[PDB]
Formats: C-alpha cells, structure tokens, sequence
C-alpha cells in the first residue's frame, strides 16, 4: 500500500481495500508518517462512513501496540463498561458508577479510559477525585483486579503515543476516529462488555468487530443520543454473542422504570461527579441511581452471555436484582473504599 494510493482512494470517496487501514495506522504507530499524511488520513477516516473491516484494522493495529497485563491475570469472565463518549450531554459518569456496582456484584471489571475529551469530567478525572489511583502499571492493575475486583487501565499509560501526535492534535484541534476506538482497544481484552456509543453508525460497525472477536457485548445507543442505556426513552442494543449481532430496540419500561428527563442525568466537574457517586452508592434514590442500575444490569447481561444457554429477560431480571443489591447491601460503597485503600498502600 502507499500513502497516495490510500489517500487517493479516500478522496475518491471509496472504502479502503483490505490491509490498507492497518498499513496506514501501522506507519503512523512505527514513526513512518509525516504530519500532513497523519492529519489527512485521520480526518478522511472521520468523515467517511465507518466500516467494520476498516475499524477492526485500525483497532487491531492500536491494540497490537498496547501494553498487555501479565499472563493469566485477567479472568475469563472480565467485563468492560465504557463509552466512546462524544455525546455532548455532560452526564454524571454513569459508566464508572455502573462499573463499581458491577464489580461489587461480583463480576470482574477491567476498564480503560482517560480524562474528559469535551465533558466537564471524564471517568478518570472522577475516579481521581474519589481517591482512586488512576495511573497504575500492568502489574498493579492485575493486583487491583485480583484484590479489589476491578482495575482501571489508564489510556496514556497503556497505549503509546506516535510521532508528531502533539503537533497534529494541536494543529487540527478536533477529535478524530483515532479517539473513538477505545472500546475496541482495552489492553486486558475482556471478552464481555457494556459498550455505549454516541454514534449509531459507528456502534453497529463496532458490534461487528466484537462479533468476530467472539466477544459477549451489548453495544448500546440511547435513542435520545446517550452513549449509555437511557431512562429518558428507548435505546438500540446490538446484542453480540456467538459471533452474531442481534439489533433490537429496548425499553426499560418493560422492567418498571419510570421515564426520566435528560436534565436529571446531568453531571458537573470532577468533585460534583465524585459527590454524585457517593450519594448513589450511599443509597440515594432517583433518576441517576436508576440509570446506574440499568447500565450495571446491562453489563451483567453481557457477562451472562458468556454462557451459550443465557436467556434474555431472565438475565436482565437477575442483572437488575444484582445491581440493586450491590448498592443496597453497601457492597459498592465498601468496594470503592477498598479500592482507595489499595492504591494508597501501593
Ligand atoms: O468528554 P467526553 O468525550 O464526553 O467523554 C467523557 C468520558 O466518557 C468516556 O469514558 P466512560 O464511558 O468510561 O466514562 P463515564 O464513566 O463518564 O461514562 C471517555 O473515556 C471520557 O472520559
Ligand atoms: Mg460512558
Ligand atoms: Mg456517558
């Protein structure tokens, strides 16, 4: 492949041929691209409708340059709970709340992430405000997992940057498709996940890449535009299991959830979010606790999906019950406290 060949295909409004997105992303990752080639490719790839073949290639290459966790340190049934973000709603850190609740229910959670992209407070900022050590290395993430039930892979720590990245990001000033692939590049490679996507067309595509990984994932988009399962309206779920994709509309009303408003699910900065967490984990009832329950239960359903004999409404009932129980028994609050102690004693 070559730059003019790939770049010309893109400016011609064609999809890339097999191997070209990978070759391109790998030239960038090994320090073989000029800033103009980098910016051109990334931008053109942010504008063209995504496909599963190109997206799998970009993510596959990125994931090959990531730092793995030590051998046999990720349980088979580990889950991620993570969104692309990019949904411009500035919500309350639903994912990180759900992740603690999932882990407190007993399902291993290995998440990655970073600081906010455009939100007031990203999951990582919010963890940090709660006292949680965001910057552990592959060894201590693996001990976190083993001794707390949850580990957090900080993105800058697990994914190398590339030559010219700071100049390019500065100069272009916008996120690109390079920034939307996180769900697909978790360094621990959990096989289960609740994956929220702000862009429906990217989500469906990402559901196909997961499907081929044999992962058990619910890829989710609020029909209100949330990158989470929403309590405001229905959501679209691309339920991935046994190598196939089952796209369906989901209404949490089928399980007794009251309709909320977007306003009620809104976040603030890292302290405001850190306090919203303590409230929910301490028992505060309301629209936020509900959205947390719902997405936690979703992740538990993705987890149930690792057995071929999972049934949907029973997985869900059991997920809602386990997520609510984790809050109400104090398990989630006790886990957060344990997570804070862990990092402090190194
Ligand atoms: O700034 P934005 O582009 O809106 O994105 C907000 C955050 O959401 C994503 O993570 P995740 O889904 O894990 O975070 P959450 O806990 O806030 O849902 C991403 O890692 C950001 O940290
Ligand atoms: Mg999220
Ligand atoms: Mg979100």
């Amino acid at each position: 492949p070559s730059w003019p060949q790939i770049l010309g295909r893109l400016t011609d409004n064609r999809d890339l041929a097999r191997g070209q997105a990978a070759w391109a992303m790998d030239q960038i990752m090994t320090g073989n691209a000029r800033p103009a080639q980098i910016a051109a490719f990334a931008v053109a790839m942010t504008m063209k409708a995504p496909t599963a073949d190109e997206v799998g290639e970009l993510a596959g290459v990125m994931l090959s340059h990531a730092h793995p966790l030590p051998a046999d340190t990720v349980p088979d049934d580990a889950v991620d709970v993570v969104g692309t973000g990019g949904d411009g709603v500035n919500t309350v850190n639903l994912s990180t709340m759900a992740a603690i609740v999932v882990a407190a229910a007993g399902v291993p959670v290995v998440k990655h992430g970073n600081r906010a992209a455009s939100s007031l407070s990203g999951g990582a900022d919010t963890l940090e405000a709660l006292g949680v050590r965001i910057d552990l290395g592959p060894d201590l993430v693996a001990r976190s997992l083993a001794e707390v039930g949850i580990g957090f892979c900080f993105a800058p720590r697990f994914h190398p940057s590339y030559r010219h990245a700071a100049a390019v990001r500065r100069e272009i000033g916008v996120p690109t498709v390079f920034n939307l692939l996180g769900p697909l590049t978790n360094p621990a490679r959990p096989r289960a996940g609740l994956i929220g996507c702000a862009f429906a067309d990217l989500a469906e595509v990402m559901a196909g890449v997961f499907a081929a990984r044999r992962s058990s994932v619910l890829v989710v988009h609020g029909d209100d535009g949330l990158d989470e399962l929403t309590t405001t309206t229905t959501s679209t779920i691309w339920r991935v299991a046994a190598g196939s994709v089952d796209k369906l509309t989901f209404d949490p009303a089928g399980f007794g959830f009251a309709r909320a408003q977007l306003d009620q699910l809104a976040g603030g900065d890292a302290q405001a979010n850190a306090a919203a967490v303590r409230a929910v984990l301490g028992g505060a009832r309301g629209p936020v606790r509900d959205a947390v329950v719902l997405n936690a239960a979703g992740a538990i359903v993705a987890h149930a999906g690792l057995s071929s004999r999972a049934e949907w409404l029973p997985a869900w009932e059991e997920g809602l019950r386990r997520a609510s129980a984790a809050i109400d028994t104090g398990a989630a609050e006790q886990l957060l406290a344990r997570w804070v102690r862990f990092g402090r004693q190194i």
